[PDB]
């Protein structure tokens, strides 16, 4: 596949959809999902959420030029705001010249929390749970035989205590669960429910919340990009000077939360529209992202920007990225399935990897524009 | 208006729509925008973003039962996830019994940052800016006379310094701008650009970034709700026990970021779909929400939950809420305009107030379900 899509931005929507079809070998039926409005049947919309009275459209676009670990990919995006898809495409174009985006990711591990109140000896109870870890993990893994058969399941437990609470001490067990190609919520919630009685028995507390964490910091995805000064030269500024301007803008984000919130918002302009295009939950991705940004005690930048020893601009993005290829709208929305076809992803973690590449590209594009805009006279 | 809509959840989409239309006195042609696919035509979609190949639908729903400062409202919501709209509607139902949601908000004030580098005396240069603040403010306000006539404009400046970074000394001025019924990005960015040469002249420094902040902590919206124990009683649990269980859940969110992230995610399940329904930028709302939640130095809960001196459960939500009736895609998308017509909102801050009410209801619904599951 060649994702360069020459002249794409200036073709008609019909021509763009043709050129996509050719590259991919899309079927007639697949292309027809965009012949006309109303690809989401009302019977499916009505089954998705409650109190449905119709549907609401956003534009559906494809960013060009992306390359992930040497392989070109086409990226579908759904959003209302201008400049995003262009910026993504242009920064991907520049990235290609230097090897494109390089990505990696964790296993698809999610936390399930089990909160236990009213224990007199929570610190001791924590060790009683840890002594009985294998029993808890076995129980967690009893029911979902499809998940187990696919190579997922509860791998481990950790237990945390919060001594200092206006509502008494709490103990919080986390099941660590490999959820394969799902986002994970229903999978891990179900496990948390199943193990709760046993935990109660072991600790003598009352179980309260049994619930996933959206701070999915064992489900990380990672992207790298490199840009050379020659690529960043403008009519006004040397590429070297633009690189120094981008580093200055990164440092500003890193120290000032008022800057970091906006900087990170620009990452999410890249990521969220891919989450929407694939029928995935963008509130989960948002929460994970921003809570991770402040894990240090200070709300900072999710990306990093540096200059390497050759003077090249190098950027990273590592962050939680819980997404699915299965579940809910990702399965039932015909255009979420189309999006997955367009992407070519074979695992949820491959989707996550593309997500962070396009977040990284978006932040780069935003920073580049802000760094190179002349001052008025 | 009566927002109760009994058996709404069991009507067909067509019957629900016809009921809304009759309630609101929508025109045939307005109803037709939801009764048929394709209210966003391709020539509009193609002009909205780049590299367009089609459109992508989500369901468009209406939550029932909401009441805001004593006035019933209907709330459009666009999202993919089940349980949200039902929970919003059911928690609104319970709220109504005790006066509904009570809301307030600040003026629609947004920050415009202007970053200055290249000077060895940033702390001094700050005072130079402050000494000439009226000149800066007047220059900002020359750039948008209409906004000033609409009752907005640059009100003030604040200036912050970062004398020791790994990239050298920085100074950051903030324009503080009342943006009336806009989200405010383009409005404040334009002012930031306009004042940049004057700030260079004053400081001797070089202006780098000119850009809004999404941490919109001078644009707050507030909601309150009250729930009694009789309303929360289940077959398994006394309502008093449920209230204690919700207070336990809250304290857990307040101490553990792993829990707070999820707790706040539930709030945004309620808010973001209204932001989408109104053609607003949900990334901006998300960034403001989560960055605000960690302004203390610890990422905590956006809501609060307490028991008052009658034993009632009382909840709050106060947070940044930058949204528009104008600007961006609020005006471009025909269904964004219809959503605003359904809501009846006459200012952006009124929309913000509904947003926090819905977020508060959603969090309540989530916690109630988590506290009552055997
Ligand atoms: C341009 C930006 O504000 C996003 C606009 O939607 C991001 C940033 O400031 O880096
Ligand atoms: C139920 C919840 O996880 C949202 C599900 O989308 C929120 C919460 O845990 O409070
Ligand atoms: O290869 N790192 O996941």
């Amino acid at each position: 596949l060649d994702s360069r899509l020459p002249a794409f931005r200036n073709l008609s929507p019909a021509a763009r959809l043709d050129h996509i079809g050719q590259l991919l070998g899309l079927s007639h039926d697949d292309v027809s999902l965009l012949a006309n409005a109303g690809a989401l049947p009302m019977d499916i919309a009505n089954g998705m959420i409650e109190n449905v009275i119709g549907t609401f459209e956003l534009p559906y676009a494809v960013a060009s030029n992306f390359q992930i670990n040497g392989r070109d990919v086409l990226v579908p995006l759904v959003v209302e705001e201008p400049s995003i898809v262009a910026a993504a495409s242009y920064m991907a174009k520049l990235a290609r010249a230097n090897g494109g985006f390089t990505t990696s990711s964790s296993a698809p591990l999610m936390h399930a929390q089990v909160q236990i109140v009213g224990i007199q000896d929570p610190l001791n109870a924590r060790l009683s749970l840890l002594r009985r870890k294998d029993e808890i993990i076995e129980l967690a893994n009893r029911k979902d035989q499809l998940l187990n058969s696919l190579g997922g399941g509860c791998r481990d437990i950790e237990v945390h205590t919060f001594a200092d609470t206006p509502r008494g001490p709490m103990l919080v067990a986390h099941l660590i669960v490999d959820v394969r190609d799902a986002m994970g919520a229903n999978t891990v919630n179900t496990m948390a429910e199943a193990v709760a009685p046993l935990m109660e028995a072991i600790t003598g507390g009352q179980v309260r919340l049994r619930i996933l964490s959206n701070l999915a910091d064992l489900r990380l995805a990672r992207a790298q990009v490199r840009i050379t000064p020659q690529q960043l030269e403008t009519a006004e500024f040397s590429g070297e000077a633009v690189i120094e301007g981008i580093l200055d803008a990164y440092a500003f984000a890193a120290v000032d939360p008022y800057r970091a919130a906006t900087h990170n918002k620009g990452i999410m302009n890249g990521i969220d529209p891919l989450i929407v295009a694939t029928g995935n939950d963008w509130r989960a991705v948002e929460a994970g992202a921003h809570a991770y940004a402040c894990r240090s005690g200070h709300y900072g930048s999710l990306t990093t920007w540096e200059k390497d020893n050759n003077g090249h601009l190098v950027g990273t993005l590592e962050m939680p990225m819980p997404v699915g290829l299965v579940g809910g709208a990702t399965k039932t929305h015909p255009l979420a399935q189309l999006s997955l076809r367009i992407l070519g992803v074979k695992t949820a973690q491959a989707l996550a990897e593309i997500a962070v590449a396009v977040g990284l590209a978006q932040n780069l594009g935003a920073m580049r524009a802000l760094a190179t805009e002349g001052i008025q006279r």
